[PDB]
């Protein structure tokens, strides 16, 4: 598939940088014809078929295909796509309230109500994706963005579909691997992957939201991965002494090694800690 090859600077003005990644940079932009603002994500293309730098065209096309299908309050949307010889440029919805990660750093930890306010939205977004057989594969606080961080109950959107895949056969067996602290055991062990991997990540996010601590974090990436595979985590009393047993129950049913025994997104929405 081919994208718009006109110079993006002919249609948009760019501003402040909103994010920087291994092969991507995000800049705030404004469309000249409407005055509306967006987030422009510049993704570096591979220069040769046998290169490790840049993103393969197959990977870029997959991300765009997935982004073009989604429209939900809790997920980012795609406005337009441009490309030149160096980059593919995604013009995405602007989410200007910052990362959930940064919001958490400001509060240290959240009350159960504050945590479930965010979690309900994350679950709603993931329910939408899973309904479409889309696995995100990179859920973490840095990939959750608030629309406005200065309101009592912030609205959030899931971003960064760079690792997302359609799961048409129940599982996929590809080169997929995200951030060590949030990946499921099946990712660590290079086993077939499905929608269940996202549910594990949600369990990790929940633990962090309630305690301010990462459940499997080791001193090195390899130690973290080994901890994940062994399901080496516990609820430290210092952090969870006043956390309800039902919150712990929710987490416990997500941080399960066997994906077939882990709660599904539908199960999580009906769990007594979440169900209103
Ligand atoms: C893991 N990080 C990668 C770099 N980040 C980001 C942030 C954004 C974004 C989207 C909408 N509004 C503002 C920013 C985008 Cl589009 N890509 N990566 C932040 C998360």
């Amino acid at each position: 598939t081919v994208f718009r090859q006109e110079n993006v600077d002919d249609y948009y003005d760019t501003g402040e940088e909103l994010g920087s990644g291994q092969f991507a940079v995000v800049k705030k932009c404004r469309e000249k014809s409407t005055g509306l603002q967006y987030a422009a994500k510049f993704i570096k293309k591979r220069r040769t078929k046998s290169s490790r730098r840049g993103v393969s065209r197959e990977d870029i096309e997959r991300e765009v295909s997935i982004l073009k299908e989604i429209q939900h309050p809790n997920v980012i949307t795609l406005h337009e796509v441009y490309e030149n010889k160096t980059d593919v440029i995604l013009i995405l919805e602007l989410v200007a309230g910052g990362e959930l990660f940064d919001f958490l750093a400001e509060k240290e930890s959240l009350t159960e109500e504050e945590a479930t306010e965010f979690l309900k939205q994350i679950l709603n977004g993931v329910y939408y994706l899973h309904s479409l057989q889309i696995a995100h594969f990179d859920l973490k606080p840095e990939n959750i963005m608030l629309l406005d961080r200065n309101v009592p109950k912030p609205r959030i959107k899931i971003i960064d579909f760079g690792l997302a895949h359609k799961i048409d056969f129940g599982n996929e067996f590809k080169n997929i691997f995200g951030t060590p602290e949030f990946v499921a055991p099946e990712i660590v062990n290079y086993e077939p992957l499905g929608l269940e991997a996202d549910m594990w990540s949600i369990g990790v996010i929940t633990y962090i939201l309630l305690s301010g601590a990462s459940p499997f974090l080791g001193d090195t990436k390899q130690e973290t991965l080994a901890n994940v595979s062994a399901v080496n985590y516990e609820f430290e009393d210092e952090y969870f002494s006043n956390t309800s047993a039902l919150a712990k129950d929710f987490i416990r049913r997500l941080l399960v090694k066997d994906p077939k025994k882990r709660m599904t997104i539908q199960d999580s929405l009906q769990h007594p800690w979440i169900k209103p």
